[PDB]
């Protein structure tokens, strides 16, 4: 039987690799926020707590579950079984309410801009996170650990490990409705209002200009510099014809409006000098002109102030990773209410693992797309 043994060795290697990636990625996120004040924002406070729950899953949950499935029974004991189940459900519930905190916090940012942002401090974020973990502990830990003493009998036999009050399939489905399906519905509606709020024009032009300027600086070939030059110039002219939030609400004849347009005119002049040199065969010189563009952009930036499009995308990525990795297990619970043989044990294990995988892919949804996280990662990994 060489194939069965190879399956066991393959599973141990894959599970150990998944656990290790989950641990390293989330420790990198947590340490980066703690050592970089530029990363110490309210958003990253929520992401810090989310990385903390993901780290616990990678350290405790994945390894204990791998030991459970590989050995074929629970080898540690009833106490360690109860602690593992309680830790798993408390951490998972804290994750769900953490995503609800991120979704509601973003909702009040886009719907109450005159009131909520001033109430959005680090102390408020810490209290919300602390309340989420305490509520999760109170909801799940006493029932999981002490239900056997409430009914006066432990029905979990030796070598088994499962939540005792989940012996009724309808109870498990009710848990799936209250703890997974309703929160997912709330976050979906909340995100729906988020993307509808983001769906004003001035930020959409200035963000395009800065983005294409970065693309010019870090371009690999001659096509990227051309496309970014043209699209930045189009966004530059659209941002030129419009009026910024100028002070004193001055007329177009004002010295503030005239010099505002003049800065964009000089910007287009350097843009066309860069485009010319790019067509002469001096594509490297067009990149040097982008630095001069950056200089001119910094010489007349006092007239302007939005990365919030990236923030909305980041939230959607975190929400989709949660929904997609946790939905299979929860539909197995739904089918389990009326057909237990319809879900084999191997399928249950896969659904359980996909939920764990949520913690593995979580850091890649926000950390691997943020310039400050990337630079802090590089600093943490470079030899001093
Ligand atoms: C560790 N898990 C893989 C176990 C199985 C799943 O359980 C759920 O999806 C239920 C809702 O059906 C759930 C329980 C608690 C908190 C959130 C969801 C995901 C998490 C949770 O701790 C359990």
């Amino acid at each position: 039987s060489p194939y069965k043994t190879f399956e066991v060795v393959f599973i141990v290697l894959v599970a150990g690799s998944l656990s290790l990636v989950t641990i390293i990625g989330n420790i990198l996120v947590m340490v980066s926020i703690k050592v970089n004040r530029h990363l110490q924002t309210v958003n990253n406070y929520f992401l810090f707590s989310l990385a903390c729950a993901d780290l616990i899953i990678g350290v405790f949950s994945m390894n204990l579950y791998t030991l459970y499935t590989v050995i074929g029974y629970w080898p540690l004991g009833p106490v360690v079984c109860d602690l593992w189940l309680a830790l798993d459900y408390v951490v998972s519930n804290a994750r769900v309410m953490n995503l609800l905190i991120i979704s509601f916090d973003r909702y009040f940012c886009v719907t109450k801009p005159l009131t909520y942002p001033v109430k959005r401090t680090t102390k408020m974020a810490g209290m919300m996170i602390a309340a989420a973990w305490v509520l999760s502990f109170i909801l799940w830990a006493p029932a999981i650990l002490f239900w056997q003493f409430i009914v006066g009998v432990r029905t979990v036999e030796d070598g088994e490990c499962y939540i005792q009050f989940f012996s009724n399939a309808a109870v498990t489905f009710g848990t799936a409705i209250a703890a997974f399906y309703l929160p997912v519905i709330i976050m979906t509606v909340l995100y729906w209002h988020i993307s509808r709020a983001s769906k004003a024009d001035l930020e959409d032009n200035w963000e395009t200009l800065n983005d294409n300027l970065k693309v010019i600086e870090k371009a690999d070939n001659a096509a990227q510099v051309k496309d970014a030059l043209t699209k930045m110039r189009a966004a530059a002219l659209d941002a030129q014809k419009a009026t910024p939030p100028k002070l004193e609400d001055k007329s177009p004849d004002s010295p503030e409006m005239k010099d505002f347009r003049h800065g964009f005119d000089i910007l287009v002049g350097q843009i066309d000098d860069a485009l010319k040199l790019a067509n002469e065969g001096k594509v490297k010189e067009a990149q040097a002109a982008a630095e001069q563009l950056k200089t001119t952009r910094n010489a007349y930036i006092q007239k302007y102030l939005s990365r919030e499009k990236k923030v909305t995308r980041t939230i959607l990525a975190i929400l989709l990773a949660f929904i997609i990795t946790w939905a299979p297990y929860n539909v197995m619970v739904l089918i389990n209410t009326f057909c237990a043989p319809c879900i084999p044990n191997t399928v249950w294990t896969i659904g359980y693992w996909l939920c764990y995988i949520n913690s593995t892919i979580n850091p890649a949804c926000y950390a691997l797309c943020n310039a400050t996280f990337k630079k802090t990662f590089k600093h943490l990994l470079m030899c001093h």
